[PDB]
């Protein structure tokens, strides 16, 4: 499957695919505001995430350092990211169909727009200014909306056992982006695309 990821922001980003254990193509780009960069997904690919990375240094060989989204310091991204970030979810070739999902469970680090390129399903987005209207408690100080779970460590805002309910932390998310997931047990906001559909992840969609 291609995904077809497009830097519309001011800032430079520098995108990131991985499905935890791997990259997903190459793993990583820098993307100037404006390019686009076209990656292939192996098709059965479950559980891969795309993210953009923000204020990224890196030298010759890769390494490096972000502040949002840093993925073990490298420029290639083997393993998702550090918090905060904004995360394009999919699990592809799953019994004959594709999902799709934005997740604010990770945090909230720049807006999204992530949308088949093919027909038969809907795409989704999250691009209100959730880091201009962060709760304080929940701003990072190296950039971004962390969710609550990353700052409190609780078993609530964790879902660690599996029956945490929403709150105030998680309402905020839900009320910026009622289309992303706000906790783990979000009713969820997921959509189901043909299988074998191609995508387009735009950061910054609007304004």
């Amino acid at each position: 499957a291609t995904f077809e990821i497009v830097n519309r922001c001011s800032y430079t980003v520098w995108a990131a695919a991985s499905k935890g254990d791997a990259a997903l193509d190459a793993g990583g780009r820098q993307l100037n505001s404006g390019e686009s960069w076209t990656i292939n997904v192996e098709p059965g690919t479950n559980g891969g995430k795309i993210w953009a990375r923000t204020d990224c240094y890196f030298d010759d060989s890769g390494s490096g350092i972000c502040k949002t989204g840093d993925c073990g310091g490298l420029l290639r991204c083997k393993r998702f990211g550090r918090p905060p970030t904004t995360l394009a979810e999919f699990s592809l070739n799953q019994y004959g169909k594709d999902y799709i999902d934005i997740s604010n469970i990770k945090g909230f680090n720049v807006p999204m727009d992530f949308s088949p390129t093919t027909r038969g399903c809907r795409g989704v987005r999250c691009a209100a200014d959730i880091v201009g209207q962060c709760p304080a408690k929940l701003k990072a100080p190296g950039g971004g909306c962390n969710d609550a779970c990353t700052v409190f460590q609780t078993s609530e805002y964790c879902c660690t056992t599996g029956k945490c309910g929403p709150t105030e932390y998680s309402r905020f998310f839900k009320r910026l982006c009622p289309d992303a997931f706000s906790y783990v047990l979000d009713k969820p906001t997921t959509v189901t695309c043909p299988g074998s559909s191609n995508y387009r992840v735009t950061f910054c969609p609007t304004a």
